[PDB]
């Protein structure tokens, strides 16, 4: 990993800290604004979606992308969380009630064997079961995102490639002529992320960010994006 | 099946005469500016790019999304196509070649079983193995074109569900907050179309439009024009 401090400017414009990572999946190469940060550990958060929905996909709780998840009838504080999700618009909207349902029919057993088998971040399971990436033990820092990521993009998880297919479709948030962006934002604690790539014809662009959160985010990460050439 | 007259305008405010199919998947109900043409029966051309992936695809013939296809090193008109393709690039630039060399390499047996299967069209083949769906024999309407995108979409066709998922990813050409389209242009020598769908939060809406073509940005400006309309995108 090549370390870049120029890229600090972006963060300081908009007067927040954090760290980006990029990887040229090409090259095979790193790059960060903030080497140490870059390997500090945090909360999973709103990343956590992804593996919590290729365990759930893997384990059949979840059968497909169009499986629908009736709204339990609580009316909570987002509005887009009252209605009736499948895998997609979960994702899309970062509807957390139905991640939690998918950590209860889990369970703790296989949920842990299951991080063991991604080598994901520290393994920590320690927390409620349907809160412990939001509340608990569990860590893990942007280079460590990034290697799991690239399995993932590779299928070369311990899961079937089916669940990351499927996965890798609902992760979709853009995609025009230039490239396509698979990375959904969340709802975050302290430390938010942007966790995901950019596909271009001739190469993939494997990032992941996390900012200090006394808006911007994707903002940011698109930023340092421009600047290397990886999208205008 | 209703039809709607006033989609002609958008066909005639650029001089030009065509057909646009939509389907609502919900609503289970089809819409269209042309009964009769919708009905029409064509050359698939660059639409047959699908078939032809999915056949090729579940026949081993290409293995996934990453197998390279190298060029043969015959420089052709066409910039985009003098370089190595995967089955993404392939479709994003209508890569004639490529598709030649699966339709040689499933040969003409296989390939005749699969349109039976598929229920694809005339399901006629007749004309060279690598030129026919722009050349010779074969012929689908737009009506036939959305019952067969909808079994695709619904992993209901005969082939692997595997084959199917990565046929559409390729088809992958626009999303955004709004909406995702999986659709391609092509190049089509006699009849252009545009055929695809609209994935939305709630729903899908199938389109497939063909247009007499212009002597030589015109297919997806206007079917665009049609879905703005019925508030399908903004």
């Amino acid at each position: 990993w090549q370390e870049n401090k120029s890229w600090n400017a972006h963060f300081t414009e908009h007067k927040s800290q954090g760290v980006v990572v990029l990887w040229n999946e090409n090259k095979q190469q790193g790059f960060t604004n903030n080497l140490k940060r870059a390997n500090q550990a945090f909360l999973p958060a709103s990343t956590f979606k992804i593996p919590n929905s290729l365990i759930a996909l893997d384990l059949g709780v979840v059968k497909d992308e169009h499986q629908v998840f009736k709204w339990d009838g609580q009316t909570r504080d987002i509005a887009t969380w009252n209605r009736d999700h499948n895998l997609i618009t979960a994702m899309k909207y970062s509807v957390v009630p139905v991640y939690q349902e998918f950590a209860r029919q889990i369970g703790e057993a296989r949920m842990s064997k299951m991080l063991h088998a991604f080598d994901y971040g520290n393994e920590d399971i320690s927390g409620n079961v349907d809160s412990f990436w939001l509340d608990g033990g569990i860590r893990i820092s942007a280079t460590e995102q990034i290697s799991f990521l690239r399995k993932l993009y590779h299928n070369k998880l311990h899961v079937s490639e089916r669940s990351q297919r499927i996965v890798k479709q609902a992760m979709l948030t853009e995609a025009n002529g230039d490239y396509i962006i698979r990375a959904k934002t969340g709802y975050d604690t302290k430390i938010g992320w942007w966790v995901g790539w950019v596909e271009l014809d001739d190469n993939v662009w494997f990032f992941a960010m996390n900012m200090d959160m006394p808006g911007l985010r994707q903002a940011i990460t698109k930023e340092v994006l421009k600047q290397e050439k990886i999208i205008p």
